[PDB]
């Protein structure tokens, strides 16, 4: 009777729905968040998940964990991890050929498994729906990215099984997108669903053919290393040199204040998305002096003109891989949370014969939509 979730386990946010009384219920978090960092902190006393987490980031960087979806079901010499390796705070060992994150814990040195750091993550995201519902749950759909190969879905699986959950299934994320519009009941020919899937830190784009409730993965195109954060970052190498310029000091040196503006910047982003200009006021952001300024939202674009329009070239890799014209798409489907951006919409639209958008779901919220719609249609 008790009702089981769907879990976007995220790159760097992670989100649980619900399937209630006909309806999908998104539950908020702790702090009223609906997304939660997929963060763990571990310092001389505590193991901070989530908000928590990602909050003390600039303060404890060597024991704040965060990527874990990068090393998941990868060996420790795979190239990827030894790439990845080389831009995270924290340090990654190996044990066995396979990687792991080592910390500072509670005043000692501590070894996790990529699988046991998220199931952190799932634990939080267990414990926010049990608040919601009043009962414990023990079933759940998590969902992993298409090009996840046997490995990184059963380290995955493990995730939610060491977070004590029963995992009905592991399903794609573009597809548990479709199903949030549901895509997946017409049963009525086939028809072209793009999904244009652009997070904090990666890109997907995923063409699948629904014919009658079938679902088949055409193509899939994109870049693992671009996302929101490199928005946030071309930002903050924008106000590095104003800061030069107005108090003669690089503080691109100092790392605790690079975080501190890093942080303003992803906020003066979110808000570029509703307004055409943004605030960033920072307290002794370095040597005591403080930097308020503000940023416009055709500059914020032009600043990342060519990462916006990069985002064009995996849509037409993938249109040709599945040998289909553009305007053979029926279905164009934007979701995460950096397809907000005004601008990375009209660049799309443009593209896509000025067609009009689809704007009935919420694109941070939609793989965990349709892993609770999944979720419950696997539970009767
Ligand atoms: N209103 C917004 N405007 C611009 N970017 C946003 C907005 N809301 C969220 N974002 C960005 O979306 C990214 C988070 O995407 P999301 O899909 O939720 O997570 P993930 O990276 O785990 O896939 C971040 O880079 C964040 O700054
Ligand atoms: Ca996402
Ligand atoms: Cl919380």
């Amino acid at each position: 009777k008790a009702a089981a979730i769907g879990i976007d386990l995220g790159t760097t946010y992670s989100c649980v729905g619900v399937f209630q009384h006909g309806k999908v219920e998104i539950i908020a978090n702790d702090q009223g968040n609906r997304t939660t960092p997929s963060y763990v902190a571990f310092t001389d006393t505590e193991r901070l998940i989530g908000d928590a987490a990602k909050n003390q980031v600039a303060l404890n960087p060597q024991n704040t964990v965060f990527d874990a979806k990068r090393l998941i079901g990868r060996k420790f010499g795979d190239p990827v991890v030894q790439s990845d390796m080389k831009h995270w705070p924290f340090q990654v060992i190996n044990d066995g050929d396979k990687p792991k994150v080592q910390v500072s814990y509670k005043g000692e040195t501590k070894a996790f498994y990529p699988e046991e750091i998220s199931s952190m993550v799932l634990t939080k995201m267990k414990e926010i729906a049990e608040a919601y519902l009043g009962y414990p749950v023990t079933n759940a759909v998590i969902t992993v990215p298409a090009y996840f190969n046997d490995s990184q879905r059963q380290a995955t699986k493990d995730a939610g099984v060491i977070a004590g959950l029963n995992v009905l299934r592991i399903i794609n994320e573009p597809t548990a997108a479709a199903i949030a519009y549901g895509l997946d009941r017409t049963g009525k020919g086939e028809r072209n669903v793009l999904i244009f899937d652009l997070g904090g830190g990666t890109f997907d784009v995923s063409i699948l053919t629904i014919d009658d409730g079938i679902f088949e993965v055409k193509a899939t195109a994109g870049d693992t290393h671009l996302g929101g954060e490199d928005f946030d970052n071309r930002l903050v190498n924008h106000f590095v040199e104003e800061f030069k310029r107005k108090h003669k000091k690089d503080i691109s040196q100092n790392k605790r204040a690079v975080r501190r503006l890093r942080t303003a910047c992803e906020r003066a982003k979110r808000t570029l998305s509703s307004s055409t200009q943004a605030s960033l006021e920072i307290d002794s952001l370095f040597e005591g002096i403080d930097f308020y300024t503000s940023i416009t939202r055709a500059r914020f674009e032009e600043l990342c003109s060519d990462l916006f329009r990069s985002t064009l070239e995996p849509v037409e890799k993938a249109l040709r891989d599945a040998k289909l014209d553009k305007a053979q798409i029926h279905d164009l489907v934007l979701v995460g949370g950096s397809t907000r951006i005004p601008k990375v919409q009209k660049l799309l639209q443009d593209f896509f014969n000025g067609r009009d958008l689809n704007k009935s779901i919420n694109p941070d919220e939609a793989v965990a939509y349709g892993a609770a719609v999944q979720a419950a249609i696997l539970m009767g």
